[PDB]
């Protein structure tokens, strides 16, 4: 397709499905930064390095900071990474992360979104045959 046209079709779904997860049965842990001092985790930015949520993931998309759909599922995938690190898997936390998690895997598959990381990719070979 386009080379543009493909950018602005994912850009849309990527601001569609950030979406979808803040409204999502639980999505509203993962939509700010935690304040360990509000959720009394003080210790969460020892283990944590690589903090993401979905207000950061929305400014990156506003700002136009993703040149590739991987990147958009990247952080995303992040947070889940995060949460399932942090918290321990019989926690309420960590069992309504896997719950977005598998809601979010099942978006990319529904709404054709793996098509455009599969593009990406060979596009890539495609400039390494130049
Ligand atoms: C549980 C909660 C309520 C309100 C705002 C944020 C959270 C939250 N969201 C994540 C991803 C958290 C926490 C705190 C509990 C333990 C640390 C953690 O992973």
């Amino acid at each position: 397709g386009s080379p543009e046209f493909m950018n602005k079709q994912w850009y849309l779904l990527a601001n569609q499905l950030i979406l979808s997860l803040s409204k999502y049965e639980g999505g509203h842990i993962f939509e700010k930064l935690v304040d360990a001092k509000k959720q009394n985790c003080p210790d969460y930015y020892d283990v944590i390095k690589n903090p993401m949520s979905f207000s950061c993931i929305k400014t990156k998309l506003k700002k136009g900071q993703y040149a590739y759909p991987s990147e958009f599922v990247k952080d995303v995938q992040l947070i889940f990474d995060n949460c399932s690190l942090y918290n321990t898997s019989n926690s309420v936390v960590a069992i309504t992360g896997k719950n977005i998690e598998t809601y979010f895997n099942n978006q990319l598959i529904v709404m054709g979104y793996n098509n455009f990381i599969l593009k990406e990719k060979k596009i890539n070979d495609m400039l390494k045959l130049v």
